[PDB]
């Protein structure tokens, strides 16, 4: 967990292109990795 993870979360949240499921999976991936 650092600046990259923060920015990745912020981006993933604010990503209209993705739906709920995709977005939550993205958040989960960041959180798992970091």
């Amino acid at each position: 967990f650092n600046m990259q993870c923060q920015r990745r979360f912020y981006e993933a949240l604010h990503d209209p292109n993705l739906n709920e499921e995709q977005r939550n999976a993205k958040i989960k991936s960041i959180r798992d990795d970091c």
